[PDB]
């Protein structure tokens, strides 16, 4: 898997085990995601943390 680094221009190959892309975004979808890359499990959203996850190449 690769996936995009924060500003999506660049990106990385996943280590062993994360085979998800992901986008953190600070309360809503609707903003510029403050993180990015690979992940194990998609993590569940919270109260102001919201997470996209998704499986091909340069999802995020």
């Amino acid at each position: 898997l690769k996936c995009n680094k924060l500003i999506p221009l660049a990106y990385k190959t996943c280590p062993a085990g994360k085979n998800l892309c992901y986008k953190m975004f600070m309360v809503s979808n609707k903003t510029v995601p403050v993180k990015r890359g690979c992940i194990d499990v998609c993590p569940k959203n919270s109260l102001l943390v919201k997470y996209v996850c998704c499986n091909t190449d340069r999802c995020n």
